[PDB]
């Protein structure tokens, strides 16, 4: 009963740097709804 | 599910997904110049 060869998968840059991601994009949806909202109120 | 994450000392994502945060960080420099204007013009 041998073991087939099975690669392999190395995480980087993954679900490190994009903590700092949802900085960006987190603030790109909230501030989507948010500046529509406040501007659209606005008008 | 043997599979797991795992963390190494490595360089990645240097010059390539930086295009990506562009979005994010671009976006949130220029909505907080162009909202706080849009909002304190606003009162």
């Amino acid at each position: 009963l041998p073991a087939e060869e099975e690669l392999v998968e190395a995480d980087e840059a993954g679900s490190v740097y994009a903590g700092i991601l949802s900085y960006g994009v987190g603030f790109f949806l909230f501030i989507l709804v948010v500046a529509a909202v406040t501007l659209c109120r606005l008008r």
